[PDB]
Formats: C-alpha cells, structure tokens, sequence
C-alpha cells in the first residue's frame, strides 16, 4: 500500500515508524521547519526521512495548486496525518482512494483543537488518550477508528504525559494498521454534543495570576514545565519561570508567605516554588530563586 504522510514531532516519527514497520511505502513525507522559541527536544521527522531515502518537504503552504499537482501523481492510496499543523483541504484528502487519518492525542470529541496534551493538565483532567480518526475539512472531527484511553497521575508532567500517550499511540497504530491495510475498519461518528474544543497556545498563556486557586496554577506550571515554556510571572519588571510547584494547603494574594520554602499566597491555599529561573538565568532551588529575586517576607509579585 502507498500512501503520503503529514507530520512532525515525536508522534510524526513514531507514526512513520509505525507506517514503515506494517509495511506501506511513504512515498513522501510532508513536514515543518523548527522555530526558535520552541525547545525542539524531540524527534526530526525531517531526519528520519532523509535517513530512510523518503523525499521531504515543508512549504508553508501545502494546499497551493502546484503541491496539489504533485501530491496527486503520487497516486496514495491512503493519506496519513501524525501530528501536522495546518490544514489540508479537501482537495489534498480527497485524492487518496481509501482514505485520510490523524492521530490525535485526546479522548475525541474531548480536546479537539491543539495541543491537548497540554490543555488537558492546564485543566487538571485525571485521564486522557490517542485517537485515531478519518480526517475531513473540518479538524479534528471525522468518525473515529480507534481510541486508546491512560490516566494522567497527579504527580505528570507535560514532558511524562507526552511519552505515556507516544507509548500509548505505537501501540494504537498497532493495533490498527494492519486493518486498515486490509480494508477492515468499524468507524464511527464522533458525538458532536459531547466535543470540546482548545485553541493555539503560545508561551504568554502561562502566566501566572494569584488571584487563582493554587492547584489551578500549579496545573499550568504542570502542562508547560520543561521541555515547554515554563509557566512564569514578575518580580517588578523582571519575569521569572516556575519550573515546579507544590501545593500546600492570612496573606493576600501573590504574596511571598515565605521565602524558605519560597511559598506564595495564592486565592485557595499556596504554591510552593520547588525551582525556577529568573529572566534567562539558569535554573535554581526556590530558597535560591528568592535571593536571586531580591524577594522577602511578604513581598509582592504581579
Ligand atoms: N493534532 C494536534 C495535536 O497536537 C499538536 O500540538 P503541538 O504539537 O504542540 O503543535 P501546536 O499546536 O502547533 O503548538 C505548538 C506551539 O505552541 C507552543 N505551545 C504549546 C503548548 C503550550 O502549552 N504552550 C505553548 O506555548 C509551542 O511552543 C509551539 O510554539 C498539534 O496542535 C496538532 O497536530
Ligand atoms: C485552529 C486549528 C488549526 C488546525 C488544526 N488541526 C490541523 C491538523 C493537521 N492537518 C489537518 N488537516 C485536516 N484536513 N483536518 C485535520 O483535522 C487536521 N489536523 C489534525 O490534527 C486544529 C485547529
């Protein structure tokens, strides 16, 4: 079977991994460019396909008439997704005779959109999942051909619950190539009441406003904590990460209980500052952070 692939990060590499271990022939890889603020810990589908003598692009724009053109010669007979980030229209999906899939790290139609693997824990969810779906024009929604479900402990991070659900999505493709190979799927629409949908983040949506309960902020310094980047707030005018935290259960919001543990007020309860960094410094102990912060006793942070 033959067939074209979009995809990046680590799912994009398990995915065609997954595609060339059942035994397709990926007859082209379309993927993305690394960007400067993004820590890029993981997997190159870029590299990957160089190494195993796949073409490999990444125009910006993959649903101009010219890509179209090519994709088309190309003649594939299915059309598989792992992790892309633009769409691809209808056009593009509708030139694969049996079909177009994405994997997606969510419980669908739970967490539909863009990075639930991160919106989840912003959310404090006690579960998640993999999906696998037919892909349409509109993201995220096809009927779905296979889901596999793992809980999210309270101690995980984003960095832990990217690798259970990369664990989790081999095994999915496992479980699923081969019958879509053979022409076997029971698929079924996705109930649309039940959808949710989350979307792009960028790196000032982890902000930190103490206002908030603290196990409210603690689950964002939990989704964003390092590889990803660090839910943060000010001393002043200087910005400073919490890399992570703990919950503790009379001062008023955002103040500095105590520096030693470095322990501030939150709305509910306090957070405790397990380690961070000040501005670009390096990483530190919290009792250490404080110093470096000039932070006292009942200090007050923004
Ligand atoms: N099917 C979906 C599955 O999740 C993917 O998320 P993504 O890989 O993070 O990619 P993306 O949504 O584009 O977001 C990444 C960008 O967003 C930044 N980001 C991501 C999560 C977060 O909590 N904060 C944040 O700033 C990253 O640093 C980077 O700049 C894709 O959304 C879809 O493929
Ligand atoms: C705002 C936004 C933008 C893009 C997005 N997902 C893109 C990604 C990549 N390409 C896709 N192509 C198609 N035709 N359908 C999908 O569901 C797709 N996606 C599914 O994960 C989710 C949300």
């Amino acid at each position: 079977m033959k067939t074209v692939v979009f995809a990046y990060h680590d799912m994009g590499c398990l995915g065609i991994e997954a595609l060339l271990a059942a035994g397709y022939e990926i007859s082209a890889i379309f993927t993305h460019t690394d960007n400067p603020g993004e820590k890029a810990f993981y997997g190159s589908v870029a590299r990957l396909a160089a190494e195993r003598g796949i073409p490999v692009y990444a125009p910006d724009n993959v649903n101009h008439p010219l890509w179209v053109e090519r994709i088309a010669q190309l003649s594939p007979d299915v059309i598989f997704s792992f992790y892309y980030r633009h769409l691809i229209y209808d056009e593009i999906l509708q030139l694969a005779p049996a079909g177009a899939f994405n994997l997606h790290g969510s419980l669908l139609p739970k967490y539909r959109g863009r990075a639930p693997l991160n919106w989840v824990l912003v959310n404090g969810e006690t579960e998640t999942g993999v999906t696998l779906h037919r892909m349409v024009k509109r993201a995220d929604a096809g009927a779905i051909v296979a889901q596999l479900r793992i809980a999210i402990a309270p101690d995980d991070i984003a960095i832990t619950l990217h690798h259970k659900l990369c664990h989790a999505a081999r095994q999915l493709l496992e479980q699923t190539l081969p019958a879509i190979k053979h022409g076997n799927i029971l698929e079924i629409a996705q109930r649309e009441n039940e959808a949710t949908c989350f979307g792009r983040r960028t790196p000032d949506d982890s902000f930190l406003e103490w206002h908030k309960p603290a196990s409210v902020l603690h689950n964002m310094v939990r989704a964003v904590a390092d590889p990803w980047p660090g839910a943060f707030s000010y001393v002043g005018n200087q910005k400073f990460t919490v890399w992570s935290s703990r919950v503790h259960p009379k001062a008023q919001p955002g103040s500095v209980i105590s520096v030693a543990p470095l322990l501030i007020a939150c709305g509910d309860g306090a957070l405790e500052i397990v380690t961070g960094q000040a501005g670009d410094g390096i990483t530190m102990q919290g009792s250490q952070l404080a110093q470096t912060l000039g932070l006292v006793q009942g200090s007050r942070l923004n």
